[PDB]
């Protein structure tokens, strides 16, 4: 089943976010694309969802390190998966973006913004595209809300960004 391919590549992003050896997120990305295939699930979703949730993770974390770790499970399970890194930072940025609003807290937004260009700089996805993939989701998210408050937070997330990547033009 796809609901038990999914559970699987989040329960293993988590995994593989907690622990710092890398060996352990590449057993748990083989496993999630295992499931996956067991489930009839395409790889390229599997890793999708494997590397929101990673990003999800590294969030709600909120610790520098499990970004990192996180990053390159995602493009672990992405490398495994085959594929494009591109689009595994960009979900991954996106989603790290959503939770943070999600989270509304300034000190997980700096962790995500983080977590996103390291991803992108690991991947080969320009600060630029990434930062803004961030903050535009973050905005996307506050926009569909339609709510202010998270707006805010948004707003408060494109601003870290763009200290992030140092380029002022994004917010």
């Amino acid at each position: 089943t796809k609901e038990d391919a999914r559970s699987t590549c989040e329960k293993a992003a988590r995994k593989a976010a907690e622990s710092n050896d890398e060996e352990v997120a590449k057993q748990a990305a083989k496993d999630c694309l295992e499931v996956a295939k067991q489930a009839g699930m395409p790889t390229k979703e599997a890793a999708r969802s494997f590397c929101e949730a990673a990003a999800r993770a590294a969030a709600e974390s909120n610790d520098e390190e499990v970004a990192k770790i996180a990053a390159k499970a995602c493009l672990e399970v992405a490398k495994q998966a085959g594929m494009p890194t591109k689009e595994a930072a960009r979900s991954f940025c996106e989603a790290a973006a959503r939770a943070a609003a999600e989270s509304n807290d300034e000190e997980v937004a700096k962790i995500a913004a983080k977590a996103c260009l390291e991803v992108a700089k690991q991947a080969g996805m320009p600060t630029k595209e990434a930062a803004r993939s961030f903050c535009e989701a973050a905005k996307r998210a506050a926009k569909e809300s339609n709510d202010e408050e998270v707006e805010k937070i948004a707003k408060k997330a494109c601003k870290e960004v763009a200290k992030q990547a140092g380029m002022p033009w994004l917010e």
